[PDB]
């Protein structure tokens, strides 16, 4: 994967926010690997990956920070929203804490970013669907009342997850 072997049109910064515990590591694993990630830990900080999609045609390479969501990495994870062009705004669809969470992460991401960021909503965990706490319908009138894009996605399956990514960056290119 050096430079002189990769092949893109254009390159986007892309960072994925939300409650501690939401699953945002599994999802970029599940993005880059199409690997459940076993034994996933907290984020110390904030982890890295990048990946390159055909979106319309053209080669996008997106540059993807999975921020930790614990209070105490704050402070250093306030840069990777700075001239970012999208975020994954992630929660627990079994964690209704997580969801409450939400209005807090959409206004640091809008002032932190440029207002016109693209976020995707992603309802994570739907395979625990016995323990759901978030109805997909009240999901998305927040969504569309906030102006977000939304789906429910599994990181343990892989379902919705290469779709959130692509979808986000669809949005990007084209009005
Ligand atoms: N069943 C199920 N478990 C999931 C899913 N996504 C994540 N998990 C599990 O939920 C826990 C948290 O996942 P993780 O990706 O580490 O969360 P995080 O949002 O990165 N946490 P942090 O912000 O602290 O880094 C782990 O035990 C992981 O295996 C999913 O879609 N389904
Ligand atoms: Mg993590």
């Amino acid at each position: 994967g050096p430079l002189g072997s990769e092949t893109y049109d254009f390159l986007f910064k892309f960072l994925v926010i939300g409650n501690a515990g939401t699953g945002k590591s599994c999802l970029l694993h599940q993005f880059i690997e199409k690997k459940f990630k076993d034994d996933s830990n907290h984020t110390i900080g904030v982890e890295f990956g990048s990946k390159i999609i055909n979106v319309g045609g053209k080669y996008v390479k997106l540059q993807i920070w999975d921020t930790a969501g614990q209070e105490r990495f704050r402070s250093v994870t306030r840069s990777y929203y700075r001239g970012a062009a999208g975020a994954l705004l992630v929660y627990d669809i079994t964690s209704r804490e997580t969801y409450n969470a939400l209005t807090n992460w959409l206004t640091d991401a809008r002032m932190l970013a440029s207002q016109n960021i693209v976020i995707i909503l992603c309802g994570n965990k739907k395979d625990l669907d016995a323990d759901r706490e978030v109805t997909f319908l009240e999901a998305s009138r927040f969504a569309q009342e906030n102006e977000l894009m939304f789906l429910e996605t599994s990181a343990l399956t892989g379902e919705d997850v290469e779709e959130a990514f692509v979808q986000c960056a669809r949005k990007i290119l084209n009005k």
